[PDB]
C-alpha cells in the first residue's frame, strides 16, 4: 500500500548547533526525508512533529496536502512560528517520498524544472570564519582576513557574497547582533562605532571581491527603521546587491525601502501567502526571501506565485546542510521569478560524512541533480556517530 | 537574594486535555507559579519553557521585562505561536514570584485593583455538557437538555452564558467544528443544515434563559466571511451579547462586522499589540478577546491599554483550570476597559483538589481575591494523584 | 491604613522660572513626591492639582489606577494639556508613595529595570548659557563661546549636545523663539538670516565637539512645514543625531521627515497613546519624545509600549530639576525602546540644596539609583528659603 | 486711548455650580465681558485668564486676533483643554468691548446678521427637573413627571426638547452619567438596564411631547462605540432629530454614525479647526456642535466656515447663564449654516438678578437682539449678593 507507516525524528552534532531530520516510511519501504532547525529561534519543532506525525500514520503519503489541511485545522490557534515549522518540515519529507515512489525529482511535483543550474552567493563569508572559527576555517580576526575571503570567493567563481555586520576596533573582531541579544542591547540603536565599522568592513570587502563580485549585506532585526535609515545613508555610495533587512513591521519597513539607494530584502522569518501579504501590499521589498525549509516547498511554491503576480523575485533562505541545500534546489528549479540561491559554502569536516550526496558547483552555480526525491539522504549511521549536544543557535 | 533558582513544569489529567504549570523558585524559598496549556492547538509549549527557562535561572526574579525583552530576542525569527505562549508562562510564574516576594496581590504590580468584583459568563454551556459528558454533567443530548442548562444558569443568578455549534436532528447531539478538523470539511462552507440547527439551539436556550440572560455566541473558527455572513442574517432577529469569530483576515472580519446587527468579539488567539493592530485598524471587532494565560499578563496590559485608546473593550479568555481563572481575577481587577470576564462554571470532579482555593462566586459576579500572588497555588502531591495523559484538547 | 491623607503643592524660585512639587501623605507616614510644571505653557496646573486632591483624600494609595481612571471621567470634556499635567503630577506622587510602602525602587513597578545606566544628551547646550547667563555659566555671548561650550561637553565625556536656534549677527546673541512669541512674528517664516546663523551655530559646535560627540538640533514650534524643510535642506550636510520639531499637523510633520535626511523625532507635547497616534499613522517620526512628568510615569509606559510596537524608540523629555531627572531615570531603567535620555547638565547654584540626593554620572551616562521611590526627595525646609517669582518660563 | 486697562475675573452661585466672567475695561470706560464656565471638567481656567490678561493690559482693545495668536504663542505646548478656555474667555469679553466701542451689536463683527430669529431646543429636558430638582422645579421623579415636562415643552410652543439618559425602575429616578463617573463604572458598558429605561424613558417622553416637537438625545461620553451601537439598534423604530455622542475616536464615531438610523451630532468638547478636521474626514457627523463659551466666538466663525465647506450645519453648545445665552445668539445671527440653538429654558430663581436683559422668546424661537456688545451685562453688585461655592459641576 501507499500508507505512512513511521514518522521519525532524529539529530545530529552541527557544532554550535544540530541538524534535525524527519524520516518517513512508507508500507512500500520507501524512506521520505527532510532536514529542520531548533536553533534559529526554534525550540519546540520536534515535539509538534512528534504530535503530528502520529496523525499521519495510517494515511496515505500521495496525498500532502490534505495533510496539511488537517494539520492546519489542529493547530490553527497557534498556527505560524513553530508549529508552521513542524508542518513544513513533515510536508517535505512527504514529498520526498513521493517522488521517490513515483520515481521523480522532487521538481517534477512542482511543475518541472525551468532551469538546470542556479546562481548562488556564497553566504554568511566572512561571517562563519568570525564567528564560528573552530568549524570553518581559515579564521578571520582582522580587516585583512576579510579581504582574503573575499579574493577567496572570487577566485572561486562565486558571482556574489554576504556579509552581516562585525566590530573591529574595540578588541577581538566580533559580530554585532543585539536583536538577538547578543549583546544585550534591547532598543537596538545604531551609534558612529556601529556605522564606522560597517563602512571599514565592506570596503575590505570590496578590496578583496573585486568590481564584478556582487556584495550582498544583512542587517537581519539589528536596528530599528530609524537605524536601518542611518545605515543606508552611511552606505549611500557602496554597491551593494542587496541590503536584507527582518522587520515584523511592514509600514516601518516600507519606509526604509522608499529611502533606500540600494535593493531591499526581507521575509526569510515568514509564514504563508497570509503574512507576506502586508509586505507586498506596502512596497516593502525588492526581494522577497522564502523560507521552505520552514513553509514546507509545497506552500513556498503558493508564496512564490503570490511575490509573481506584484512582479517581485524570491530567494530560498538556505543556511544549514546539504539536504536543506537539495530542498531548496528543487524549489529554485521550478520557479520562474527566481532572484538567486543562498548558499553557505564554508562546510564541516563532517558534512558529507552525514549525506549520500554532496551539492555540485560549477562556475558559480549550483547544479540541480535529477536523482528521485530531493538529491541525497541523510545517512543514519553517521548521525548515529556525531551525536547531537544541547540546543545551540541563537538559543547558546 | 532575589535570584530565581529553578524553573519547572509539572503536568496533570484534565479529562479530555491536560493541565500544565510553571512553578519557579527563588533564593528565598518564594514560589510562583502559573497555568499554561499544549491542547489548545498548541504542541511544544513545554519545550520552549524548558529552553528559556535555562536561560532565567541566575537572574532575579524583580527583572521580569528583563527576562521577556531576553526571550524576544533570543526566539525572535519564530515569534509567536508556541513560542510566544511559552514565555507568557513563564511571565505569569515571575509575577506570582515578585508579588508574593513583595507579600501582595498580583492586581497590585498591574496598576492597583479598580474593582473588587467582575461580572462573568458562564462559558461553553451547554458545551461541556455536550461534547464531554464523560466529565461535566449532567450529560446534554437534546434540545430540552439545551434549555434545561439554560434554566440552570439563571437559577443560578448568571447574567450571561456562552454556546457553540451543534447539530441536532443528525443522529446523536454533537458539535459542529470543522475549522478543528471535526468533521474534516477544510472548506468551512455553512450549509443550510447548519443554519437551522444554530436557530434550533438558540431558540431553546433563549427558551430556558428567560428574556435577561445575555446569551453570547462563539463560531471560532469554523467558517470563511461569507459563512458568517449567513449565519448573521440567519440570526438577525436574535438577541446576542456577542458573536465571536476568530479569523487572521482582519479585512475580511471587518467586512462581517459592518454588515452585523451584533457586536462582535474576537482576537483569543492573538500575542502583542503587533498583531491585534490591523485588526483595529480595520474596525473589525466591538470586543477584544485578550489570552492573558497566552500572552502573559504584563504584554497583556499593554494590548488592554492599546485597546482602551481605541475605545475597545477587552475579556480575557479564561477556559482552563482553578489557576488560570485567578490569572484572569488579577487582570479584569485592573483594566478599566473590562467588557466581561469568561468562566467555565462546569468543572471537573478533582478540579477542588488540585489547588489550594477556588474562585468564589456572588450574585453572577467572581470576587477578587486580595491573597498574595494570583490567589491561588496548585497542590503538588494532587498533582501526581492525577497523572497526565497523552495530548489531548485539538489534538484528541 | 494605606489611605491618602493629604495632597498638598509646594513651589520655589528656579531663576527665570519656578518649581512645583505634589507632596502625598498616606495615613502610614509615607511621603509621596512628585515634581511638575507651569512655566512651560502651562497655567493652572496647581489649581487642577487642589481640585484634584481633595477627590483624593480618602482613598487607598496602592490603586493609582483607579484614580487616574475615576480623574479622567470628572475632566473628561477638558482633557488633555493642564487637565492632564496635574493628573499626570497626582499620579507620579502616587507612585513614589506605593514604591516607598513597598520599600523599592519605582523601577520595581515599571516592569523591574533592564539597565542599570541610560546614556545621555547634554541638553540646552549652550542655549542656556546664552539665554539665562545669570543662571548657568559662563555665559555664551558669540561663536566661540558656542565652540567651547561643546569643547567642555567632550572633555566631560558627554557622548551628544542638543542646541537651538540662535541669531549671531544681528547685535548681541540672541534665541530664535517666534513659535513662542519671542519675538512676535506668528507667521513663523524662515528667512536667509535664520538659515546662515544656523549654519555658522552648528559649524562652531561641531568645531567643538569633535567628530565623535551627537548633535541633536530642537526647532521646537519655531516654522511651519515650508519652513522645516528649508532648515533641512540648508543642513543637509550636517551630521545630526536627530533634528526635533514640535507640531500639531501629523500630515505636515510626516511630509518634512520624508524630506529629511536626518533623524526626526517630536511628540513632546503630546498626551496618551491617543495623541500619539496619528503622528505613528503617519510616518511622522523616527524617535517619539515622551513627557512622563506631564503624562505621568504610568501612562507613559503605554505609550512606550505603543511606540515599541511601531519599532519606534523614545526618549524621555527632561528639562526641568533633580526630581523630575531621576522621575525620568526610573522610565529610562524600565523601558526596552529607549533611544537616550535627556538632561541639563547646567545646574541651579541652588539645585542641590532643594534635594536629598543628586542625580550621578558616570562617562556620559546617569546611574540608575536603587533607593526606595525616584530616588530623591524635595528637602521643605530648602523649598521655603527659595522662595517663587510670579510665573516664568514661556510667560516671562 | 483705546487700550484695555483692567482684565478681571468674577464669580457667582448658579446652585449645584458656580457662574464665571471675565470684566475687560478700556482707557475709554468701555466694559466687555464674557461668561465662562469650569464645573464641566475645568479646573483651572481663571488662573489661565488671569496670567494672559497680564499680557493683555497696555495693548489695543480693537486688536483681538493679535492677542489670540500671541496667547497661542505663549501657550503653545499646553494648547486646547483649559487654556484654550481661558483665551477664548477673553476674546469674547474683547469682542463686546469692541463692539461697544463701535456702538454696535457682537454680531456687526462677524459678518452682520442674516437671521432676525433662531429656533431652538428646550435643552436638558426634563434632566435640570430630575438631577437638580432643589434648583429647577416641578421636581420630575417618575415615568408621568417626564411625560408632563414634555407637554409643558408643546404648550410653551417649543419646537424640540433634549434628554440624557435616566434609570427608572432601580428605586428613586436617577441620572445615568458613567462617563463622568456617576456612577463609577469605568469601562462604560451598557446592560440590558440601561436599554430597556431609555425605552420607557423616550415613550413618556413622546407621550407628552405629541407628534410634532422634535425630540433629542444625548448620550455624552457615557459608552464605547459598542454600547452607542447597541442603544442606537434598540431606538431604531424612534423618530429622533439627534443623537448625540461625545467621543475621541473619529474612527469609532464614524462607524456608529455608518449604522445610525438618526442623526448624529458630536464635537461640543472640540478646540478649533485641527480637532474637528479627523471627525469631519472620518464622516463621523451629521452636526457638529461648537463651544464657542470654551472656543471665543471669532475662531468659531472659523470652525463653522470649515464645517460649511463640507456641508455640514452647527449648533452652538448653550447650557450656562444668559450671558451664554446671547453671546451665542450672536453667533447664531451670524452663520449661514446653523442647525437650531441649544437653550436651558429652566432658570434659577436669581438667574435675571445677575443680568441687565434677558433672552426673549417667542414662538419656539429666541429674538436676536440689537443692543451694543453682546445683548446683555452681568449686573456686580447682584453677582456680590450670590457669592460662589466651592467647584460644582462634574467635580461635585
Ligand atoms: O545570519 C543569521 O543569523 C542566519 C539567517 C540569515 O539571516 C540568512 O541566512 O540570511
Ligand atoms: O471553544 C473552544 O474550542 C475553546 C476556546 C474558545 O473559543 C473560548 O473559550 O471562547
Ligand atoms: O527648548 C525649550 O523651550 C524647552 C523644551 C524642549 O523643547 C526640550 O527640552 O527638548
Ligand atoms: O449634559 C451635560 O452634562 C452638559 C453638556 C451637554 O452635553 C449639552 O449641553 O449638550
Ligand atoms: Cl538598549
Ligand atoms: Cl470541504
Ligand atoms: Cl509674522
Ligand atoms: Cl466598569
Ligand atoms: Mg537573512
Ligand atoms: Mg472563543
Ligand atoms: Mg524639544
Ligand atoms: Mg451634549
Ligand atoms: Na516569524
Ligand atoms: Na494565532
Ligand atoms: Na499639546
Ligand atoms: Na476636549
Amino acid at each position: 500500500s501507499l500508507k505512512v507507516v513511521s514518522v521519525d525524528t532524529l539529530c545530529c552534532d552541527a557544532g554550535w548547533r544540530n541538524y534535525h531530520f524527519v524520516k518517513l516510511t512508507t508500507d512500500e519501504g520507501i524512506v521520505g526525508w527532510s532536514e529542520f532547525d531548533e536553533g534559529f529561534g526554534s525550540p519546540g519543532v520536534t515535539a509538534v512533529i512528534e504530535q503530528l506525525g502520529k496523525r499521519l500514520v495510517g494515511a496515505s503519503v500521495m496525498e500532502h496536502e490534505r495533510f496539511f489541511a488537517e494539520a492546519y485545522c489542529l493547530t490553527r490557534p497557534a498556527t505560524g512560528g513553530v508549529v508552521s515549522e513542524g508542518i513544513g518540515a513533515i510536508e517535505n519529507a512527504l514529498l520526498d517520498a513521493k517522488a521517490k515512489t513515483l520515481n521523480v525529482p522532487c521538481y517534477e511535483l512542482l511543475g518541472g524544472k525551468l532551469r538546470d543550474r542556479v546562481p548562488v552567493y556564497w553566504s554568511h563569508c566572512p561571517t562563519w570564519r568570525i564567528n564560528h572559527p573552530k568549524f570553518f576555517g581559515p579564521p578571520v580576526t582582522d580587516l585583512d582576513g576579510v579581504k582574503r575571503t573575499a579574493e577567496e570567493a572570487r577566485e572561486r567563481q562565486f558571482r556574489a557574497i554576504k556579509t552581516n555586520i562585525f566590530i573591529h576596533d574595540d578588541g577581538p573582531l566580533h559580530a554585532w547582533r543585539p536583536g538577538f541579544a547578543v549583546p544585550f542591547q534591547p532598543a537596538l540603536n545604531v551609534d558612529r562605532k556601529v556605522l564606522r565599522n560597517l563602512r571599514a568592513h565592506l570596503e575590505a570587502l570590496r578590496d578583496g571581491a573585486g568590481p564584478d563580485v556582487e556584495i550582498l549585506l544583512d542587517l537581519n532585526f539589528n536596528a530599528k527603521p530609524e537605524g536601518y535609515l542611518k545605515i543606508l545613508r552611511e552606505l549611500a555610495d557602496f554597491d551593494l546587491f542587496w541590503v536584507e533587512i527582518d522587520s515584523y513591521s511592514p509600514q516601518g519597513l516600507a519606509y526604509v525601502r522608499n529611502h533606500s539607494p540600494h535593493p531591499i530584502s526581507s521575509c526569510e522569518t515568514l509564514f504563508g501567502i497570509r503574512e507576506f501579504k502586508p509586505f507586498f501590499d506596502a512596497n516593502a521589498v525588492d526581494v522577497a526571501i522564502v523560507d521552505t525549509i520552514w513553509n514546507g516547498v509545497w506552500q513556498s511554491m503558493k508564496i512564490a506565485a503570490f511575490a509573481d503576480a506584484h512582479d517581485i523575485n524570491v530567494a530560498p533562505h538556505n543556511f544549514y546542510g546539504h539536504l536543506c541545500t537539495m530542498i531548496n534546489a528543487n524549489f529554485a528549479a521550478a520557479v520562474p521569478n527566481l532572484r538567486i540561491m543562498e548558499t553557505d559554502i564554508d562546510r564541516l569536516a563532517w558534512e558529507d560524512e552525514l549525506f549520500t550526496h554532496a551539492p555540485e558547483y560549477q562556475n558559480g552555480e549550483l547544479i540541480i541533480p535529477d536523482r528521485p526525491g530531493w538529491g541525497t539522504d541523510p545517512v543514519e549511521e553517521a548521525i548515529l556517530a556525531h551525536p547531537p549536544k544541547v540546543m545551540g543557535g541563537l538559543l547558546q
